[PDB]
């Protein structure tokens, strides 16, 4: 692949998507969940007691690089789930891309649900202001600071299992195959180091279903999770009935219904017919879109494997587009 190019695996039904990053010397290959919501590099390690016997884990002893420090970590995702462990410092090659001393998280503990997940950590590409440790440079800051990128963007693609998966981060560019028309630019509030932006109004057929709202774009997210308000009227549209568990039942046959059309910035940008069903389990379907308790919304995947989306850490803004399919 191409310098800073990173190709992605699309776990099940578009759950997450992960790649492979090389850590240490020699080095050692690493599945990691490249996640937009967070800002935290950690990977299982072999003082892991509590891991999944299927990771793959860091092991400071086979690293020349590898440096020790004396703090510690932990964080506590919105899901649940949760790590803690260890600073180190060590390589990083992200895509052929070799970052120097990177502050790595070594797991000594992780949550279940990590445990028996497909990846060995996570890369995370939020802003620095919420590393879980003050002081922590992430990759995005040190490969624009080592020079590894002349523009400090990344443009992503993330693939549907229907159409055969894959996904593709670019560090330092981005691929117009994977897009079509014009990206339009919209601003980012990253006031609480998030990719945060405005959506100017939702509809679907003649109806607006919600009128302006905030939102994070985070790839670290399966569902396009709503305000109570806003997934309530979005779910009339559809006719989808509420799981009472931050889900909605939907009809398993999207050939009849109409797009989930954002209005960012001036342009539209859709959720397509066949990505208004996330999962299929025994005859009945889950919605894409799903309710959380915050008066923003959570961008997630849902609405990424349908948009090219370039992300600019340094104004910051994105680019997006519809994705060419
Ligand atoms: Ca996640």
């Amino acid at each position: 692949a191409g310098v800073g190019t990173v190709p992605m695996t699309d776990y099940g039904n578009d759950i997450e998507y992960y790649g492979q990053v090389t850590i240490g010397t020699p080095g050692k290959k690493f599945n990691l969940d490249f996640d937009t919501g967070s800002s935290d590099l950690w990977i299982a390690s072999t003082l892991c007691t509590n891991c999944g016997s299927g990771q793959t884990k860091y092991d400071p002893n086979q690293s020349s690089t590898y440096q020790a420090d004396g703090r510690t970590w932990s964080i506590s995702y919105g899901d649940g789930s949760s790590a803690s462990g260890i600073l180190a410092k060590d390589n990083v090659n992200l895509g052929g891309l070799l970052i120097k001393g990177q502050t790595i998280e070594l797991a000594k503990r992780e949550a279940a649900s990590f445990a028996s997940g497909p990846n060995d950590g996570l890369l995370g590409l939020g802003f620095d202001t919420i590393t879980t440790v003050r002081g922590v440079k992430t990759p995005m800051d040190n490969l624009i600071s080592q020079g590894l990128i002349s523009r400090p963007i990344f443009g992503v693609y993330l693939g549907k299992a229907k159409n055969g998966g894959g996904g593709e981060y670019i560090f330092g560019g981005y691929d117009s195959t994977k897009f079509k028309g014009s990206l339009t630019t919209v601003p980012i509030d990253n006031s609480r180091g998030w990719w945060g932006i405005t959506v100017d109004r939702a509809t679907v057929g003649t109806s607006t279903v919600a009128s302006s709202f905030d939102g994070i774009l985070d790839t670290g997210t399966t569902l396009l999770i709503l305000p109570n308000n806003i997934a309530a009227s979005v779910a009339r549209a559809y006719g989808a009935s509420d799981n009472g568990d931050g889900t909605y039942t939907i009809s398993c046959d999207t050939s009849a219904f109409k797009p989930l059309v954002f209005s960012i910035n001036g342009a539209s940008f859709q959720v397509s017919p066949d990505s208004l069903v996330f999962e299929e389990f025994q005859g009945q379907c889950i919605a894409g879109f799903g309710y959380g308790n915050w008066g923003f919304a959570i961008i997630g995947d849902t609405f990424l494997k349908n948009n090219y989306v370039v992300f600019n850490q340094g104004v910051p803004e994105v680019q997006i587009a519809p994705v060419a399919e």
